[PDB]
């Protein structure tokens, strides 16, 4: 009665570690993975520090190492210090994010120039990632071709940031994207019950139209990811609300909702959630590693899920249908039924198995 | 000095198995494939007796599991006879095979409704892969929208085929498709060479123009594979010449002189000879897999490479930049420099692995 998956990965998440502030860490994000399915994550470097060289590289990695429950990979950030500096640990990284649009002081690029001098220094071969919205996309597409390589765009929210990258494609151009839960199943509609505080998040969401360009344009979509940014609802509620929403734990039973309605097919999921973020990134595959799903089960989102320490969610009393009910991760049960049973520390870095390193020439 | 590949997989191959009258067979077959640094091979249906019902199958499950030295899956093939009653083995084979142009009589099909009957009762989540030429894959593509699932093109040869498969992604459509080394580095004016004999091939060679539409165009090639169809000089210059050509010891040489050329990346050839081939036809990863390539030794392709027993190539006297040194297959060395060092019978089918069914919904 159960499918069997592969181990999927998620390739936009931010743990919150190293850092202070925040409740969410290595150990608590790394569960909420495992309790939505996921057996890989790539962490986001807009930490605090952030992982904008090798020090504080290190410095998460051995956090990681020490913390997570599922294996990883971890994004180096670009800086306005840092273009050909980095290129000794590039390729123990998952890649490179840029960060081009809101951000804080530490990775805040003022110029495009700013942008080529990144894209001409990191390693051709390995991955670089925009976080770029709007007229954004287009600006670092141009970048990308004027050095003579590929880009991978976060989060598309919008009709006309996936209709600019469909164009980009059908001319033969080195563009991936990938989309969100959030802005395939949540749209302006929603804002009335979320409230300006809670549902702060960028990219912004979508209009009706946004949302059905992207069910629509599907075809154009090459991953999906959770952009899990957990921040308690004393920061969403209060004065200066930051943007971001929880996903890792309600982004599966989301899509194989979808699936079971006829809005895309089981392989249509499990390219974007496994094959093509294994290929756009070069992420090793995981041995002894599946996942078990119900797809029987009707239950509606709760106000929180139960691992994140987020502790709130923006699809809270969406009707889903479809629950993890078994991970195994290389060979030994992470997760059954709501219980996390791998400890913190038992994940690796992908980057380091010896599949796990990007080809290159010599 | 050397570079590490991972293993290669050649999605497209003629091993002559089950059958009494050609040299070829699983053993020497996947033998020239561990030369050509591949892994892992899909073998085609059009043996004797042709792949169409189970037995013929079960067969050819035993010979190749006894004979093989590199992992494999098996096609089916489409009859006039068997839609509707492949269902329960369906899903061991690596996918169904449709002979949509010449072939021999058991996989002749004589109407398009007999494609249909084809799409609608192979289950939809399986590889259907059909030989489309020409106005042939506009059809092929035509019945896949009427039975709303997806198609893989073998083998595309012409400037024709290519944007039209170019135009079908444009709007969404879910078609894949490979294109063969010969296809890309023979064409008419090679004709003179080789003569009307040895250059029988199916899809023709093509012009000049169809040669540098494929390369202009590389972002809609989706797989390489090899189409290694041996047979004798015996045949080729035979009065009744058979149209094919091995290929299988002389792709990667090829494509490897390719890369270090600038005509494309490492990345653009693992994409389509490891990722893509992996994500179209779901198979499995294959645990401590990898080959050793030599990228500075140039040599000059003889006239007959040391392996397959067709005993002669069609890219004899073409110089090429690239050596496969050594392939590991599930931790044993299986060939170096020269020696292939796996017995026969050491290849697994892959779809009997457990991560090597396709998905599919309960
Ligand atoms: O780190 C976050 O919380 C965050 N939240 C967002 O909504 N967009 C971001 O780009 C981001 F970095
Ligand atoms: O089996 C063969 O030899 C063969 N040779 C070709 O050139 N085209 C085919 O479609 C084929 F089935
Ligand atoms: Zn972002
Ligand atoms: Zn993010
Ligand atoms: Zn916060
Ligand atoms: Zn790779
Ligand atoms: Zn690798
Ligand atoms: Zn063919
Ligand atoms: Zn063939
Ligand atoms: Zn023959
Ligand atoms: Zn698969
Ligand atoms: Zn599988």
């Amino acid at each position: 009665k159960l499918v069997r998956l592969p181990g999927l990965i998620d390739v936009h998440v931010h743990l919150r570690e190293p850092g202070g502030t925040h409740m969410e860490d290595f150990a608590s994000g790394t569960a909420a993975a495992l309790a939505g399915g996921i057996t890989m994550v790539c962490a986001m470097p807009n930490t605090r520090p952030p992982i904008i060289d090798a020090p504080a590289l290190a410095l998460a990695q051995k956090l990681a190492e020490a913390g997570a429950r599922c294996d990883f990979a971890l994004f180096l950030g670009a800086s306005s210090e840092n273009a050909g500096t980095l290129g000794t640990v590039a390729g123990s990284a998952a890649g490179l994010k840029l960060y081009l649009n809101e951000t804080f002081s530490e990775l805040r690029l003022d110029s495009v120039v700013q942008w080529m001098e990144h894209f001409e220094t990191w390693p051709s071969h390995l991955p670089i990632v925009a976080h770029a919205e709007q007229q954004t996309v287009a600006a670092v597409l141009m970048v990308a071709q004027l050095t003579q390589r590929s880009v991978h765009i976060c989060h598309v929210a919008r009709k006309e940031e996936i209709l600019l990258i469909k164009a980009a494609k059908a001319r033969g151009l080195p563009v991936t994207c990938e989309v969100a839960p959030h802005h395939l199943f949540l749209s302006h509609d929603d804002l009335e019950r979320l409230g300006p505080g809670k549902g702060e998040v960028r990219p912004e969401l979508g209009s009706r139209q946004d949302v059905e360009a992207l069910w629509e344009n599907m075809a154009v979509i090459d991953c999906f990811a959770s952009d899990h940014a957990p921040h308690t609802l004393e920061e969403k509620c209060g004065s200066r609300p930051p943007p971001g929403f929880p996903g890792l734990e309600t982004m599966l039973p989301l899509l194989l909702t979808a699936v079971s309605e006829g809005r895309l097919s089981l392989d249509d999921l499990l390219q974007r959630l496994h094959h093509n973020p294994r290929r756009i990134f070069h992420l090793p595959p995981q041995e002894d590693t599946y996942v078990e799903v119900d797809l029987e089960h009707e239950w509606t989102i709760p106000s929180h899920m139960p691992f994140s320490k987020a502790h709130w969610t923006p699809f809270e009393g969406q009707k889903v249908k479809g629950t993890v009910r078994r991970v195994v991760l290389r060979g030994e049960v992470a997760y059954i039924d709501g219980q996390v049973l791998v400890p913190p520390g038992y994940g690796q870095d992908v980057r380091k198995w010896p599949q796990g390193a990007v080809p290159q020439l010599p």
